C-alpha cells in the first residue's frame, strides 16, 4: 500500500491522527522535520503514541532499537511479519501520486504532447476551487475532463459511491473505467509522464524543481511498495553471515548465483545483483568471509573493471574489508589469486592495476581494474560532481577498451545508496555520451533499477546529486 507514509504530516498531527482515527496497533511513517532526511515510525499503544526515530544518511534506513533497511517498504513489511505493528493508518493526501498535480488547457497540451491512449492526471479545479478535475486521453486522439467534487470531505464524479480520497476514488475507477454514452470508455491506465524531458531542458527543470525536488522525489519513493520480489536465499540460514546487513538482500531474480564451488552444501550466493538498463553487478562492501567469495564472481562474469565508492573505514567504522593485496604483492583468495601490479594516485581516487588468475592454469589471466573513490563526504553529497563525473568518465573508456568485458563491478558498504547513485548517473551520462539530443528520465531510470537491486538510490540529497551531475555533463558538451 505504501499509503501509511505521509507526506507532509507535523508529529502532533500524528499523533492526534493515530488516537482519533486509529486503535491500538495502528502506525504511520512520516519525513521527520527535526532533521530532514531521516524519518519517523509512529505506532500506537495502550492508548499512547511512541515515536521511533529512522536514521538515512545515505546508506540504509537504520531504524533505532531495531534493524537497518533498504526502503522503509521492505522495513514495514519486515515488521508487519515479525510494539506491534497491526494496522496502516492510511493518508490521503495526494500529493505523492504519480497521476497528480495545474491548468487545463495546459493540462490539454501536455496530454497532447506527451501522452498516449489511457494516459491521465488529477488537477485542481479553477472553476470551483476544492473540487478536482480528472482529465484522461483516449485515441488510436481525443482528451476528456471528468469534474471530481468535494462534498462533505468525500470526493465523487457526480454520481454512484463517494470516496474519501482520490487514490481510492481514481483506484476504482482504473478497475471499474467510466462509460460514456456513445461507448467510450474512460481508461486510466498510465499517469501521464512529466518526468521525461529533453537533456537539453535539464537546466530549465532543475532551476524550477529548486523553488520540487522534494515532490517528484518522494513520488519516486511512494512506488518502491511495487519492488517486494522475493529475497529468500538471503535469508537462508547457510547465507545469513554472508550479509553485511542482515536485513539488506538481493532479489532472487537479479543476484548472481556462484557456480563451480566447493562441492560445502551452500555455495552459490553473494549479496549482489546484475543491474542490466554496459552492465552492471551491485554488491556490498566484502566481510572477512566473502572476500573468496567476491573474486568467485569477479572472474566467474569476467568482470575487468570494479569501482569502490567508500574508504575501507569511516567515521571509524568498517565498510569493506581488504580484498585487493598490497602494491606488487601476491595473494591467493581460496582458488582465486590476485596480484597487484601498480597502483596510481589521483586526487579523488586510486585506479589499482590488479591481474586475476585462478590457481593452477595459466590460461585464465585477466588485468583487472580498481578505480578507488576516495573524496566522498562521510555524510551526504559532494558539493560539487566535477570529481564524480571525471571518474566515471575515466572509468568508462577503461571499460570500452576492453575487449569482451563483463559487468563493471560497483560497490560501497551496503551497496545501496552511493553504488546506486553511480550506477544510475552512469547509465544517464552513458545515453547523453546519443548526444544532447535525447531524453532524460531521471526517476524512470531509478525505478528500473530499484526493480533489480533493493533500494538503489537512498535519499533525496543523492537523488538531486544526480540531477546535478547530469546538468553538469551536459554543460561541458
Ligand atoms: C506533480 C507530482 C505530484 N505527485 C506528480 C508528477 N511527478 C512525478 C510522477 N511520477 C513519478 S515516478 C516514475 C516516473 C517515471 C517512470 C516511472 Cl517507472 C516512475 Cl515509477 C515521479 N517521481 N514524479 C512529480 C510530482
Amino acid at each position: 500500500s505504501r499509503r501509511w507514509f505521509h507526506p507532509n504530516i507535523t508529529g502532533v498531527e500524528a499523533e492526534n491522527l493515530l488516537l482519533t482515527r486509529g486503535v491500538d496497533g495502528s502506525f504511520l511513517a512520516r519525513p521527520s522535520k527535526s532533521n530532514p532526511g531521516d524519518f519517523t515510525l509512529s505506532v500506537r499503544r495502550n492508548g499512547a503514541v511512541t515515536h521511533i526515530k529512522i536514521q538515512n544518511t545515505g546508506d540504509y534506513y537504520d531504524l533505532y532499537g531495531g534493524e537497518k533497511f533498504a526502503t522503509l517498504a521492505e522495513l514495514v513489511q519486515y515488521y508487519m511479519e515479525h510494539i506491534e505493528l497491526k494496522y496502516p493508518l492510511n493518508c490521503a493526501d495526494p500529493t505523492s501520486e504519480r497521476w497528480f498535480h495545474l491548468s487545463g488547457k495546459e493540462a490539454e497540451k501536455l496530454l497532447t504532447e506527451k501522452g498516449k491512449h489511457g494516459s491521465f492526471l488529477v488537477r485542481e479545479s479553477q472553476s470551483h476551487p476544492g473540487d478536482f478535475v480528472l482529465s484522461v486521453r483516449t485515441g488510436d486522439s481525443k482528451v476528456t475532463h471528468v469534474m471530481i467534487r468535494c462534498q462533505e470531505l468525500k470526493y465523487d464524479v457526480g454520481g454512484g459511491e463517494r470516496f474519501d480520497s482520490l487514490t481510492d476514488l481514481v483506484e476504482h475507477y482504473k478497475k471499474n473505467p467510466m462509460v460514456e454514452t456513445l461507448g467510450t470508455v474512460l481508461q486510466l491506465k498510465q499517469p501521464l509522464n512529466t518526468t521525461r524531458i529533453n537533456a537539453a531542458e535539464i537546466e530549465s527543470r532543475v532551476r524550477e524543481l529548486s523553488k520540487g525536488f522534494w515532490e517528484e522525489f518522494e513520488t519516486l519513493q511512494q512506488q518502491e511498495c511495487k519492488l517486494l520480489y522475493s529475497r529468500k536465499e538471503g535469508q537462508r540460514q547457510e547465507n545469513k553471515n554472508k550479509n553485511r546487513y542482515k536485513n539488506i538482500l538481493p532479489f532472487d531474480h537479479t543476484r548472481v548465483v556462484l557456480h563451480d564451488g566447493d562441492p560445502e552444501p551452500v555455495s552459490d550466493y553473494i549479496n549482489a545483483n546484475i543491474i542490466m538498463p554496459k552492465s552492471y553487478i551491485a554488491t556490498q562492501g566484502c566481510l572477512q568471509n566473502t572476500v573468496n567469495d567476491f573474486w568467485r564472481m569477479v572472474f566467474q562474469e569476467n568482470s575487468r573493471v570494479i569501482v569502490m565508492t567508500t574508504k575501507e573505514v569511516e567515521r571509524g567504522k568498517s565498510k569493506c574489508v581488504k580484498y585487493w593485496p598490497d602494491e606488487y604483492a601476491l595473494k591467493e583468495y581460496g582458488v582465486m589469486r590476485v596480484r597487484n601490479v601498480k597502483e596510481s594516485a589521483a586526487h579523488d581516487y586510486t585506479l589499482r592495476e590488479l591481474k586475476l588468475s585462478k590457481v593452477g592454469q595459466g590460461n585464465t589471466e585477466r588485468t583487472v581494474w580498481q578505480y578507488h573513490f576516495r573524496t566522498w563526504p562521510d555524510h551526504g553529497v559532494p558539493s560539487d560532481p566535477g570529481g564524480v563525473l571525471d571518474f566515471l568518465e575515466e572509468v568508462h573508456h577503461k571499460q570500452e577498451s576492453i575487449m569482451d568485458a563483463g559487468p563493471v563491478v560497483v560497490h560501497c558498504s551496503a551497496g545501496i545508496g552511493r553504488t546506486g547513485t553511480f550506477i544510475v548517473i552512469d547509465i544517464l551520462i552513458d545515453i547523453i555520451r546519443k548526444g544532447v539530443d535525447c531524453d532524460i528520465d531521471v526517476p524512470k531510470t531509478i525505478q528500473m533499477v530499484r526493480s533489480q537491486r533493493s533500494g538503489m538510490v537512498q535519499t533525496e540529497a543523492q537523488y538531486r546529486f544526480i540531477y546535478m551531475a547530469v546538468q553538469h555533463y551536459i554543460e561541458t558538451l
